């Protein structure tokens, strides 16, 4: 298991524009297009991202390309974030993947807001962090996925994902 496989399980793969869990236009492997209510706006963002007139449909390779770029960006966002970097640097390889997953889903800014959980992770207080992480909109809105990431932080193993 690795970050790629992990997020592919969490986000799935769709080759046509769809609405994510928050009702926003998305494509591929969780690549958000826009928060705008307009499908045209989404098709426009899509063609600009791909570099061709897609008509709202992309291929598998194109999806994988956006995915590689998004993962890369998530990592770089962590590394450039003064609040995130220290945490990421303190963790082991498995737990680092759990932090990348959260950043990919909710953005650098959203994750940097879990101040108390971040401190606990930094301190290696696993069970405490898991409890603190669960008290969030994130967990109440997407509980099955939140539980998988949380278990990851708690145990430092990929067990929540083995089977998927
Ligand atoms: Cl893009
Ligand atoms: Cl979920």
């Amino acid at each position: 298991m690795n970050i790629f496989e992990m997020l592919r399980i969490d986000e799935g793969l769709r080759l046509k524009i769809y609405k994510n869990t928050e009702g926003y236009y998305t494509i591929g492997i969780g690549h958000l297009l826009t928060k705008s209510p307009s499908l045209n706006a989404a098709k426009s963002e899509l063609d600009k991202a791909i570099g061709r007139n897609t008509n709202g449909v992309i291929t598998k390779d194109e999806a994988e390309k956006l995915f590689n770029q998004d993962v890369d960006a998530a990592v770089r966002g962590i590394l450039r974030n003064a609040k995130l970097k220290p945490v990421y640097d303190s963790l082991d390889a498995v737990r680092r993947a759990a932090l990348i997953n959260m950043v990919f889903q909710m953005g650098e800014t959203g994750v940097a807001g879990f101040t108390n959980s971040l401190r606990m992770l930094q301190q290696k207080r696993w069970d405490e962090a898991a409890v603190n992480l669960a008290k969030s909109r994130w967990y109440n809105q997407t509980p099955n996925r939140a539980k998988r990431v949380i278990t990851t932080f708690r145990t430092g193993t990929w067990d929540a994902y083995k089977n998927l």
